[PDB]
């Protein structure tokens, strides 16, 4: 389980479609859109062609953090790239290694944890889609990464986790041993603090220390605003075994109204300590 | 300078929750020593901390630790039955591991760095009240070479307070020049708050200084934190810049502007500090 | 082009604190010339600038500076005596120096950084007035071997505002594809920003470039920060994505939302921007 040199062109389609009461989503395939919509992952090097159809009765955008676009697929009213009812664009995303330059100074590669999201429903900012539920998941691997058991993605949109009721998590089941990769954004209005119990990560890209040198932040507990996004990967149970391992935001009327979940983590034969 | 050493002491140490002057509660290590930010709990990667807890207090309380290596039954929530009724004991117990191989060939982190502990189910199930009436302390876990400190200081934001004590009312803090200064810096509540010390900078990283030419990690005099945000980091007092009275204080205008404001005060070795009225 | 050298001459500048029209006050290097944001300062690690300071306002002011060395002499404070009374002048005296090992075996923190002056004493004796007024500014100190760039701009998010300007009006700044183009980053007030540039990214340390292959260094698209603040970074400018209109933004909604946008206007070198259409 390591991620490859990258290099391939690939093609997907994407949908945005109304979801029930208001909501909004991207899909793989018509009938198919989630919140958060689809993970998209890919190796450093990869070239990305979004064939996009916006099936909904309003102008609808995709525009990505991160990655290579050239201006035409900004995904921005303003340089007239969103998608108009019924309409169809193909976006195009790169991704580059890391390398010197000409120059002489370091190039940084586009791995990383990040994201796409609607950028024209009631805004020309997107507050409406991103609101709505026009949000998802990117993420980029450079060579070499370690690859996880599961990947799962938590968004911090306004109040909400996911835009689901408050107090209904969601939870994620795990094994004590797996090796779980977590995304992390968050949209909207509000600053958060996401901590984990039981479990801790690195600061930094991956969320692993590279060896003893690293001198990256060890914590629980990260600060983030609107479109900020990160990622880890842990070890279920690492060191403290298997129990409903909570996750929430740390601010306190926010825990308190909902925005809380659980890493459900699970001993051998399935059960749950205590739970 | 002087330094950590290797850890693996199996530690026990009594704690109770008390009930403070004015509303308040607090840890504390002895029977009507609670204190607000309770006790400085302080142990070496790789030791085990047994908390023998008591609770004094009229209504459930509990105690849970950032950070630190703990099993399901000292997560200290209501949620997994670790809280402690009123007038009940438990044994909270923290362990502590050092950094190494996995035989996956990734780097496993240790425990070290700058942790805290609070209260998780005094009026809400996620300890909103006990946190506001006083419930909180600093951990630090060190590293096997960490360089040791003259002194350590905790300073917590929480909501509009430092320390939860009233309006440009400190604490201040008392060095002299040359003295390596611990700071410990907790944020809890609700607001997000910036922390700025005037006339001393520190590394954003694990231990606040760099370990050689070759770490890249930012080196500032503020720093965005929210809600149970936990650093630290170690000062030298007054160097390049001399003895006074040097401001901390929240940078949002109008958190300080209100009063959450202190005073690192570095005095010259005759205990003197240049123009500042006691 | 070029790097930088070693610091370490002694340096003079006159600055002016200096009313400007709508009730704005800024600071400038010539009488009549001054300007939101500040003028910008530079210096390299070891240089010390003396700055002889006149206030022409008919209230007082002062000049304090982050990350920098200065003695309690020049903290900028009415609460040390600091401050610039109408009419009056003062010389602050800034200080910088470079990394090296201390004798107990630390290494000391150079003073290289994106760092930012403003005012302490208008409004409130934490200088409110004078931030929403416009009195701020940027500091560059370098260090020895810091890659220097084709031209430099600051963007200050000073509440809901860029650079004190009204929403909506950038400001814009222009590039040629291939620029090195260097960012100052500064937040002011009361706001938490998350301050995100369309098309370009950076990684979350000192220079804002990666040391090499080693570094672990975040990059990033995006970064939270509150008042206070002060980040830079070198960018490419339409680095493998080319020219065109890139805005830049706070991406809390509301904020972009009401006025906190501009344009990072990347250009061929028929100085053409393809589908530029306002
Ligand atoms: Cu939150
Ligand atoms: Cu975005
Ligand atoms: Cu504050
Ligand atoms: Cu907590
Ligand atoms: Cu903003
Ligand atoms: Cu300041
Ligand atoms: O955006």
């Amino acid at each position: 389980g390591a991620a490859p040199a990258g290099g391939e062109v690939r093609r997907v389609t994407m949908y945005a479609e109304r979801l029930a009461g208001g909501q909004m989503g991207y899909g793989l395939e018509k009938g198919k859109a989630s919140i958060p919509g689809p993970l998209i992952e890919l190796n450093e090097g990869d070239t990305l062609h979004v064939e996009f159809e916006n099936t909904m009765d309003v102008p609808v955008s995709l525009h990505v953090h991160g990655l290579d676009y050239e201006i035409s697929s900004d995904g921005t009213k303003q340089n007239k790239s969103h998608v108009e009812p019924g309409g169809t664009r193909t976006y195009t995303w790169r991704t580059h290694e890391p390398g010197r330059r000409a120059d002489g100074t370091w190039r940084a590669g586009s791995a990383g944890y990040w994201h796409y999201h609607d950028h024209v429903v009631g805004t020309e900012f997107g507050t409406g889609g991103i609101r709505n539920g026009l949000y998802g998941p990117v993420i980029v691997r450079r060579k070499g990464d370690v690859l996880p058991d599961a990947t799962h993605t938590i968004v911090f949109n306004d109040m909400t986790i996911n835009n689901r009721p408050a107090h209904t998590g969601p939870n994620f089941e795990a094994t004590v041993g797996d090796r779980v990769e977590i995304v992390m954004i968050t949209h909207g209005e509000y600053y958060h603090t996401f901590h984990m119990h039981g479990h801790r990560w690195a600061d930094n890209r991956t969320g692993m220390l590279t060896g003893p040198d690293d001198p990256s932040q060890v914590i629980d507990n990260k600060i983030c605003g609107p479109a900020d996004s990160f990622g880890f990967q842990i070890i279920a149970g690492e060191g403290v075994g298997a129990g409903a391992w909570m996750y929430h935001c740390h601010v306190q009327s926010h825990s308190d109204m909902g925005m809380v979940g659980l890493f459900l983590v699970k001993k051998p034969d399935g059960t749950i300590p205590g739970y």
